[PDB]
């Protein structure tokens, strides 16, 4: 077979991630996006799926998607909506999550369970548009929802990501860019590691404290905010640059809640106790009291933040104040919970997660009354009975089910270590005390597990724990439990190294996408060779969205994508105008990049113009300086922006020319080149139109 091979759009139903239950092309022609395309919604609770696809298509297509009366595109909330005629013997659901697309040439038709799931089937549709609808400039192309039946549900009602600030903080800003991508992929928990040894990250104020609480809970955020990861402490890889310090306001805090809302993600806070506590007894003077260690040195009422310190942190599990602490530390939270989902248009029924994460790591032992365990049942019955009488479920770690039997009936282990389904204490806590399970086994969930053998990081729970420890594991197996013990997963974004959303993301990404897929997607339609096929056009969308990712060795779909973009946005200066985008992942550069570019006006022949590909950022893998990792030494390379000058000539046309402008790509690192064709309208010096349609539009 001799010829020439032309780069193609993916076939949209074979994209989805994470894969649906039910999905089939429909008979017909695929629904055209216009600028002035409204959506009709049943109840109000369904705007925020429609605010998600206008943040993306609004910029990418020019698209106003309003909300109007009897239009083609419709999102209809039905609390029965029964997609069980899909769920076969070997197959679960968790139902509140269900949505239905069904589409044609005229219309889309969107039922959703609950307003969660109405966000699903928005980021659905946004996969089928495809990878381009997260593009910060207008493309020339319209969009188009093919004509499909999708009949879908998860199959685990809990799909999380741990995200650690305590050990170095992330700005507002950042925690949103990871909000989008989780909320992309249909995970809906964010749980937030809130304190550790090294920090505490949210503002507690002294507003509705217990009648006689006299702490000055103040100091918490402004003493212990203030101290972070540090370098020195470390003899490794870590890099040279301690954790980053800062703590969300109540009113950012509140903020993350509303945005994460908006985004079908619950919040999940952890105060981690008894153990990993040095935060709240560096932050609180009320705290060291009883058998709390390590103690404030003579004349000192808080303890100093020094390397011995480092792993030896107890709360004092036998004083009341350490309890009226932890209570007002969750009113807090619940408070600025309830203001965060009322900010967001979504319902508190489906959005105010009715947990708690009190941790339960194990306190160290320096004072004698009272063992390790002794201490701890202590602490998480009491730590336990506020969660309950806050109409909450407790979840714990692994080392929390010493306490198995003193934390509340009902309460949940998150599992990060061993064999669970030969742990004795969980087997006890899913089949005698009626609790269930998060999976959060290191070696499929754990972000700081290095994702190859040629990259830097922990080792321990894989060597290199890549895309395929992350996709292939069954939860309810590893659990040894049936699915309604299993709640579902979490990966863990733990920050000892972290110091940039850029650095996590590179650890995040894509491996994130394959707990999605475990998260949502039934065993029985599990396949890793086909989800590392989608892996190509889900890294085209993190290019566009500028989030990082490890260009994995063992993915095999990395692929070059070029789109034409509407030059009539865009500025000509010295004959110069923005005409594409070629995103390839890897490019240490654009010297192995050959553009041709030809415009043929109407009365005329083929002319070359000369192109400027311009690449803001190279591609990197980790850097090392002095044994330790450089921040942000791993970075994707930029989209090329193509460029071409157009003839002085057709500029100085004060008579409107349109012409046909055909872009061609080679790459020698990526071998299927793009052509692209697109009518351009020029008047004045300035591009007035583009289109990429046989015909005009008006
Ligand atoms: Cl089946
Ligand atoms: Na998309
Ligand atoms: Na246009
Ligand atoms: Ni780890």
């Amino acid at each position: 077979t001799m010829g020439t091979i032309s780069a193609v759009a993916t076939d949209p139903l074979s994209r989805l991630t994470p894969r649906p239950l039910y999905a089939q092309s429909a008979d017909g022609e695929a629904f055209e996006l216009k600028k002035n395309t409204c959506v009709s919604v049943s109840d109000g609770s369904l705007l925020p799926a429609v605010d998600v696809m206008r943040d993306e298509l609004g910029t990418s297509y020019g698209l106003k998607l309003a909300e109007g009366t009897n239009c083609p595109i419709t999102f209809t909330l039905d609390e029965n909506l029964d997609v069980t005629g899909h769920v076969g013997s070997a197959q679960s659901i968790t139902a509140d999550e269900a949505y239905t697309i069904v589409s044609d040439a005229d219309s889309v038709t969107v039922k959703a369970r609950s307003a969660t799931a109405g966000i699903w089937a928005a980021q659905t549709l946004l996969q089928l548009i495809g990878p381009w609808t997260n593009s910060t400039v207008k493309l020339a192309d319209v969009a188009f929802i093919p004509a499909v039946n999708i009949a879908d549900a998860p199959r685990y009602q809990w799909r999380g990501v741990l995200v650690d600030p305590a050990r170095s903080f992330y700005p507002l800003d950042e925690m949103k860019q990871m909000i989008d991508v989780m909320s992309a992929y249909k995970m809906n928990t964010l749980h937030l590691h809130l304190s550790e040894d090294e920090g505490f990250r949210v503002e507690i104020t002294n507003d509705g404290r217990a009648d006689g609480d006299t702490t000055d809970y103040t100091q918490l955020a402004i003493k212990s905010g203030a101290i972070s990861y540090q370098s020195a402490w470390t003899s490794n890889w870590s890099p040279a640059q301690d954790g980053r310090t800062g703590y969300w306001t109540q009113s950012e805090f509140i903020e993350l809640v509303a945005y994460a809302a908006d985004h079908g993600i619950a919040i999940v806070p952890e105060i981690d106790g008894p153990g990993h506590s040095f935060s709240l007894l560096h932050g609180l003077a009320e705290l060291n009291t009883g058998n709390s260690n390590p103690k404030p040195a003579a004349g000192e009422d808080t303890p100093a933040f020094i390397q011995s310190a480092q792993g030896r942190s107890s709360l004092a599990t036998d004083a009341d104040i350490t309890y009226t602490v932890l209570g007002h530390i969750m009113d807090q939270l619940d408070g600025m919970i309830d203001k965060g989902i009322k900010a967001s248009t979504m319902p508190a029924s489906e959005l105010k997660r009715m947990y708690f994460h009190l941790g339960g790591d194990e306190l160290f032992l320096s004072g004698g009354a009272g063992n390790k365990t002794e201490r701890l049942q202590e602490y998480l019955g009491r730590s336990g009975a506020l969660v309950k009488e806050r109409d909450k479920t407790t979840i714990v770690w692994n080392d929390g089910l010493d306490a198995v039997d003193q934390i509340p009936e009902g309460s949940v282990v998150q599992h990060w270590t061993g064999n669970a389904a030969n742990n004795a204490s969980i087997q006890k806590l899913l089949n005698q005390r009626n609790g269930k399970i998060i999976m959060s086994p290191a070696g499929n969930t754990y972000f700081p597990q290095r994702p190859g053998t040629e990259t830097t990081g922990v080792t321990w729970a894989c060597g290199a724990c890549t895309t395929s420890n992350f996709y292939q594991w069954n939860p309810t197996s590893s659990a040894g439990t049936t699915e309604d013990k299993v709640l579902g997963v979490e990966d863990a974004l733990w920050s000892e190294h972290l110091r940039s959303l850029n650095d996590a993301e590179f650890l995040m990404y894509t491996r994130m996408m394959a707990t999605a897929e475990v998260g949502w997607t039934q065993q029985n339609r599990k396949d890793y060779d086909n989800w590392n096929k989608r892996v190509g056009d889900i890294a085209i969308d993190l290019m566009n969205r500028g989030a990082n990712f490890h260009k994995a060795t063992e993915v095999t779909s990395w692929k070059g994508s070029y789109a034409a973009v509407d030059a009539a946005e865009q500025k000509v200066t010295d004959g110069k105008v923005l005409v594409g985008r070629y995103a390839e992942p890897g490019l240490t550069g654009t010297d192995g990049l050959s553009f041709t570019a030809t415009y043929t006006a109407e009365g005329g022949t083929a002319v070359n113009l000369p192109v400027t590909p311009d690449m803001k950022q190279t591609y990197s893998q980790q850097q090392l300086k002095n044994g330790r990792l450089v921040v942000n030494g791993a970075h994707m390379n930029s989209i090329v922006d193509v460029y071409v000058t157009l003839p002085s000539d057709v500029l100085a046309a004060d008579s409107e020319a349109v012409g046909r402008l055909d872009v061609s790509v080679s790459s020698s690192t990526y071998p299927i080149p793009s052509d692209s064709s697109m009518s351009i309208a020029i008047k004045d010096g300035k591009v007035t139109q583009t289109w990429t349609g046989d015909e005009r539009p008006t």
